[PDB]
């Protein structure tokens, strides 16, 4: 591809994360701690699963970032709508406002309704995601395999700003205790 020009700076928004989360100090890197995180409950928080959204809002133009997931066994990435429910149990599909794709059980699938089968040769350790919100596409590159298609979203009905998603994973296993990394342009 060549949509790395339209490189963005994503920092993520302690606001919104998940109350294990851990941000780092550059907002730059999150990841699951081993317990509640001492912060104060707040209507913006996912409560039920391990996200946090990017601070930046997106509602015009081509926009590029790159996440680094290391040796995560699992986690979710894309970008959703500014309005997605942040409290109780919800699906992970555009209709619900999201635009997303994950690992979980060893298999990468598109957050589509029912859920995409991918077909990735060469596990990636950094993801690139492209958002064009004229055109209604969101699509998903494999860094680690020269930039590769991994999976495009087209005919997308945003409905409203967009804010990149990010969703660590929990770690159940002991094996899923990695960062989700923004990596540098
Ligand atoms: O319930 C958990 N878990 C963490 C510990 O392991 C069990 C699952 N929470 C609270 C709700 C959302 C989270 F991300 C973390």
């Amino acid at each position: 591809h060549h949509h790395h020009h339209h490189m963005v700076h994503i920092t993520l928004d302690r606001n919104t994360a998940n109350s294990w989360l851990i941000i780092s100090k550059d907002r730059r890197q999150v990841r699951m701690g081993d317990t509640h995180q001492n912060v104060s409950d707040n209507k913006e928080r996912f409560s039920n699963y391990p996200m946090v959204l990017g601070a930046q809002r997106f509602s015009s133009g081509k926009m590029y970032w790159e996440v680094d997931v290391t040796q995560k066994e699992a986690w979710d990435l894309g970008v959703c709508r500014d309005s997605v429910q942040r409290k109780g149990q919800f699906s992970l599909s555009p209709e619900n406002g999201f635009w997303t794709i994950w690992l979980w059980q060893d298999s990468y699938e598109a957050g589509t309704s029912p859920q995409t089968t991918l077909h990735i040769q060469v596990p990636p350790c950094q993801i690139g995601i492209f958002v064009d919100y004229e055109a209604g596409v969101v699509s998903f590159y494999n860094i680690t395999d020269h930039g590769s298609l991994i999976y495009t979203f087209s005919e997308c009905v945003f409905a409203g700003p967009l804010r990149p998603f990010f969703n660590v994973g929990f770690n159940y296993s002991g094996g899923n205790a990695a960062p989700l990394k923004l990596c540098p342009l």
